[PDB]
This record gives C-alpha cells, structure tokens and sequence, in this order.
C-alpha cells in the first residue's frame, strides 16, 4: 500500500497571518489515484473559539532527482522576506483544496485531489483569530487520511506532544517602507511597558554601513498589540552625507530601574561608502574615521526620545578600530549601576567583549578591560549581587564563552560553564537573570536564548538554569522555532509568571512570543 508520511511543524503561529504551516504530508502514489479527505482532531484544551480557519493545500510534486531525500515540501510556502507578501501562502506554490471557517474540535478537510503518479505534497494551514490570546497553546493530531475512499496508512516522523505556540509579527518585511528589520532588543519598564528596539534596514538586509535607523515598538498590554513604530535614533543626511552613509544599528536597550529612565545605545557609522562597518571603521575618534557610540534616553516610559548623546570620547581608546555596544539589552545592578555589554576591535584588529558601566544614572560611562580575546557580541546579567556574568559569542566556534567579574571589568574569572555548557553557531545570544522575589517560582533563575546548534541558525531555544548558570538541564528548555532564520533574540520578563522573547524567526523579521515560566520549569 502507499503510506502517507506526516511531519508536524514546530514554528510560531503568527496571530495576524492568513496561513500557518501546521502539518506537512508526503505521498508517493505508486498505487494511489485520489486523495479524498484529511480528518484532524484538536486537543482537548485547545480553545477552538480562537481559531479562525483550517485549510488543506496541495503543493504538487517533487523533482525526480530529489526522491528519497525525505523532503516534506517542494518549496517555502509562506515568505518572510517578500515585502507585502508575508501574511498569506504564495498561491502559485499552494492550491487551496479545502477550508473550514470557525471549525469544530474535529475538522474534516475534503481534498478530492487527483494525485501525481509519484510524490505528492499536501499541507494543513491554521489561521487564528486576530484577538487570539498570546498564551493559549494549540495541539492537534491527524486522525485519518482518506485515499481512494479507504483509510490510508500513516507514519508520523515528528514527535508526539508537540505544543504549537502563537506569536505576534511585530515587524514584517516591508513594513513602513523598510525592506527588513534586524537585531532585536527587548526590555520591560517599571510600569510593565514592553519596549522592543531593532535595526530598520530600509534598502536591504545588509549590515552597516547602509541606510539604517533604530526603530522601537511599544506595547502596553503585554505584547498583544504594539504601538506605531518610533525612531529613537536616526541621522539622515548628517554632515551633508547621504542617509545610506549615516546608518545607526545594533541597538541595545536598558531600563534604569531606580528611575525608570530608558536608555538605548547604538553604533552610528558615518561615511564608509557602501561597505561593511566591521572592516570599514578605523582608528581615530571623530565621525570621519571611526564609528560613534551614541545614546538616546526616554523619561516618559519610552514614548519620546532625546537627541543623540555621543559618548565616544568618554570610553574609546583612539587606537581601537571599532567600539560598539553588544546588541540586545543592558541591566541595572542592585546597587544602581547601569551596565551595557560592549565590544571593541583593538589595535591588533582582534575583537574583544567587555562591559561599560555608569554609576551616575548614565551621565558618564567607563570601560576597563576585556573579558576574553577574539569575542564579539555578549550579554551580561547580575547573577548574584555584585557579580556580573558575561556570556559571549566566541569566534573559536561551537560554544559560548562565559566569564564573571566582581570589580566591574577590571579583572575576570572564567566560569565553569564556559566553552562547554551552551552550544552556539557563533551567533548572538540573550541572557537575563530573574531574582526569586521577581518571579513566581521564588528562586533565582537564569534564562538564555539562542539557536541551539553548532551549524546554521535554527531551533531557537530558551534554556533555564536554577544554579546560577552551572547547569542547563534539558527538561528546562523550550524550542520555539525549528525553521531557519537570522538567529538573534532578546529576552525579558513580561510578568512574575511570563517570559517574553523578541527574535528573528523563520516567520517574521521581529517575532514576539510569550512563554509561561511554569512551561519551562514544570
Ligand atoms: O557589522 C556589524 C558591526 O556593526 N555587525 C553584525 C554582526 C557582526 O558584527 C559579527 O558579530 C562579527 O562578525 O553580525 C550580524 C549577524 O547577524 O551575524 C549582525 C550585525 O549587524
């Protein structure tokens, strides 16, 4: 007989999307003629009232040289890059064979599809209602598949007990006339307001130098809805150079918890033609030679933003090629000191990560010594009072480098977890510390997020540690995005019980997801 192979997806279901890939079906029809229907059963706890529709699409066949490669689709069904074409399945790739609006817990999708004498691809689409809850979870099973009016044998290659989580596409390719959005940062203000910052890359997805601003999405309802985009940092035709030679990017955001003043730091590149700032910034101090470290602050819960504050003169050694913040977020230590992770290419052209701190509420800043050589992007958290843990992208590859300091970066101690506990593909990673009194578990925890792999940027994962970063137990992890993406992410606590994550996913340039703390630590 012919067997219908089923692969359930593990990717965010965007609430605003008209389509979301839920299942993929492959059928090599050696003895099959017609695929009549597919029967689907949603889980007992699923709220069907939040589901707008369920659809069955046919996507044709496969190239004969690709038979036996165990592919479940011939092409990407829903684009995350085509401006204005990221909300619905591409009609040229997928034929809508059936649709059920306002479905019941048991859904029958009739297809009546004449099968190609060979490989046939189908997939199931799930469309949520615009008002769907961020925390409700969707589970479903394929109960039966009818082929030639008889029950077809099924073999499911994906695992059981998959939990599909929804998310909000805070930024899609093309929004507000910008080709792409990258490099997320995410914080929660003292008033519970969510602030997410990112590169707005108008012309394309290339790094600096280019036409880039720092955009900000503000949410006052826990990430359900986001306010119109703001631009805390934009330099336009500064110095009478074109905007594409005045980009600002790689933002990092922090909240001064003592005052609720919000700070955003970024790297403004001036000149440099159309080349990458990583090898186009040079020693010196002024805009005409080296990238400038600029700040903007908000004293009204992120609604309005000040003019840029250039602190390059305070902290940059003139012999460095490039000084910039570590993208993502900063912190406020228990004693009130503000800390931003930073990275600089030194006089030998080697990058090193470290921290930059202010004891006077952000008026003056300081850098002492690097934590480790040949490291770049890093995130910092106060694991225990007075002890700063820096988690660093390591160009040696394969795993994160972790170090700690007790004197604000004058001296560093290599952590036991360094270069062993947390694998990476040399990407950016998020690290936050949540203190016992500020979370529902009444335990000090560390939350870490990154592509859980050594090659490629996929399987974006949040990991939790209860012993200050010594151990990251497998049962304390949630895999949110199996698809391929740009890999950058940033974490925050929405509330004492829920984590928020803003990251570059396979379904949207800026994707927001909410994960219950008890979901990770059960
Ligand atoms: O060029 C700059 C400096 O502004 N930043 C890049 C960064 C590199 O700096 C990398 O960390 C060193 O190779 O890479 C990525 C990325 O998504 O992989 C994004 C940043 O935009």
């Amino acid at each position: 007989s012919d067997t219908v192979f089923v692969r359930e997806t593990q990717i965010p279901v965007l609430i605003e999307r008209q389509d979301n890939v839920l299942f993929m079906l492959r059928l090599n029809a050696k003895e099959s003629h017609t695929l009549d229907e597919v029967v689907l059963n949603f889980g007992k706890d699923v709220n069907m009232s939040d589901i707008q529709s369920v659809k069955l699409y046919y996507s044709g066949t496969e190239a004969r040289q690709n038979y036996g490669k165990n592919f479940f689709a011939p092409v990407s069904y829903i684009s995350s890059h085509t401006p204005g074409k990221t909300l619905a399945a591409n009609p040229s790739y997928s034929i809508n064979k059936s649709q059920v609006n306002n479905p019941k817990r048991k859904v029958a999708l009739k297809a009546n599809q004449k099968l190609f004498p060979g490989i046939n691809y189908f997939w199931i689409s799930l469309q949520m209602k615009p008002d769907a809850s961020l925390l409700d979870k969707v589970a479903a099973k394929i109960a039966a598949i009818k082929v030639d009016n008889k029950e077809a044998l099924m073999h499911t290659v994906s695992p059981e007990n998959i939990v599909h989580r929804v998310g909000v596409g805070v930024r899609h390719a093309g929004d507000d006339g910008s080709a792409s959005f990258r490099i997320p940062g995410l914080v929660t203000t003292n008033k519970g307001t969510l602030l997410g910052v990112y590169d707005v890359r108008y012309n394309n997805s290339a790094d600096l130098q280019e036409h880039v601003d720092i955009g900000l999405s503000r949410s006052v309802d826990g990430g359900k809805t986001w306010e119109k985009m703001r631009l805390p940092l934009a330099f336009g035709e500064t110095g009478d150079l074109p905007a594409a030679q005045n980009g600002v990017g790689d933002p990092s955001i922090l909240v001064d918890t003592k005052t609720n003043t919000v700070w955003v730091v970024a790297a403004w590149t001036h000149g440099m033609g159309n080349q990458r700032a990583w090898w186009s910034s040079y020693p010196g101090m002024d805009m005409n030679h080296t990238a400038q470290l600029v700040l903007s602050k908000s004293t009204d819960d992120g609604k309005t933003w000040s003019k840029p504050i250039n602190i390059t003169e305070q902290v940059k050694d003139p012999s460095w090629y490039f000084l910039l913040q570590g993208p993502g977020r900063g912190i406020t230590m228990q004693d009130g000191t503000l800390v931003f992770p930073i990275q600089f290419i030194d006089s030998t052209r080697v990058p090193n990560a470290g921290i930059m701190y202010s004891k006077d509420r952000g008026e003056t800043w300081k850098i002492h010594n690097y934590a480790r050589t040949n490291t770049t992007e890093a995130q910092v958290a106060e694991v225990e009072p007075g002890v700063l843990m820096l988690n660093m992208r390591d160009n040696r590859g394969g795993s994160r480098a972790i170090s700690t300091t007790k004197d604000l970066g004058k001296t560093w101690t290599e952590h036991s977890s360094s270069r062993k506990a947390l694998q990476e593909p040399v990407c950016m990673a998020s690290l936050i510390s949540v203190k016992a009194k500020d979370n529902v578990l009444n335990k000090d925890i560390l939350l870490f997020s990154n592509p859980n792999t050594v090659k490629g940027r996929h399987h974006i994962t949040i990991k939790a540690s209860l012993d200050g970063g010594v151990t990251w137990l497998p049962e304390h992890q949630v895999m949110l995005d199996e698809g391929e993406g740009w890999g950058y992410s940033c974490l925050t606590m929405i509330d004492k019980e829920t984590i928020g994550i803003l990251y570059e996913s396979s379904v949207a340039h800026m994707t927001f997801q909410a994960v219950q703390l008890r979901d990770i630590i059960k």
